[PDB]
């Protein structure tokens, strides 16, 4: 089965998932000098107010926090999105070290981790149908510096012991994801894919410029998680990121100067 090691890693993914060498794969490197301001972009609308988180899960790849997406209560509009995308889950990618962990790079620079808040276009009814469409999903990417602690992440960090190994899941109601947001909503956007299998090319990417600082103690607990299942050889969940991909025939736009 696919993973992040030497024998099942990203370089082995094209065999079971030929789209890996597709035309719009993610992540990519965002060259800040060639990225172009897009006057045509409508202001981004993040409305995670009546967001209802339910549980967190270790899927032997990351840890995800799930949301009731049975109403338009947490939504992402505006910017490149011509529609309304509903929040369903969010998850992280981090490294074994602070100088790596992010999936997207900025001028080749690699962050300690990267946050993916995931949304699906409501005109397609469910997520299963959404994922089969070029404009199916929109994912909000936020970078993570190691520095000062992020309070709105700690409630997450503290429940990570109860979901150490693949298959485990704990209750995670009443978490507000707005705490994970940075100050500015300035972003690069491009047409991309999922960054793990099945690597479907169904995603509009909105990667924010301004990262969040999390403490060294915080990201350290992400690293204490296991890839393996209970009572198996202990693989540490670290470096769960796919390297940047050929941009090919794509422009990374920007929402500023
Ligand atoms: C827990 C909810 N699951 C079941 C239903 C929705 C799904 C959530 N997963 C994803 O949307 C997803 C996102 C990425 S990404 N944005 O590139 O980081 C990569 C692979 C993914 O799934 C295979
Ligand atoms: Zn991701």
């Amino acid at each position: 089965h696919w993973g992040y090691g030497k024998h099942n890693g990203p370089e082995h993914w094209h065999k079971d998932f030929p789209i890996a060498k597709g035309e719009r794969q993610s992540p990519v490197d965002i060259d800040t000098h060639t990225a172009k301001y897009d006057p045509s972009l409508k202001p981004l609308s993040v409305s995670y107010d009546q967001a209802t988180s339910l549980r967190i899960l270790n899927n032997g790849h990351a840890f995800n926090v799930e949301f009731d997406d049975s109403q338009d209560k947490a939504v992402l509009k505006g910017g490149p999105l011509d529609g309304t995308y509903r929040l369903i889950q969010f998850h992280f990618h981090w490294g074994s070290l602070d100088g790596q962990g992010s999936e997207h790079t900025v001028d080749k620079k690699k962050y300690a981790a990267e946050l993916h808040l995931v949304h699906w276009n409501t005109k397609y009814g469910d997520f299963g149908k959404a994922v089969q469409q070029p404009d199916g999903l929109a994912v909000l990417g936020i970078f993570l510096k190691v520095g000062s602690a992020k309070p709105g992440l700690q409630k997450v960090v503290d429940v990570l012991d109860s979901i150490k190994t693949k298959g485990k899941s704990a209750d995670f109601t009443n978490f507000d994801p707005r705490g994970l947001l940075p100050e500015s909503l300035d972003y690069w956007t491009y047409p991309g894919s999922l960054t793990t299998p099945p690597l479907l090319e169904c995603v509009t990417w909105i990667v924010l410029k301004e990262p969040i600082s999390v403490s060294s103690e915080q990201v350290l607990k992400f690293r204490k998680l296991n890839f393996n299942g209970e009572g198996e050889p202990e693989e540490l969940m670290v470096d769960n990121w796919r390297p940047a991909q050929p941009l090919k025939n794509r422009q990374i736009k920007a929402s500023f100067k």
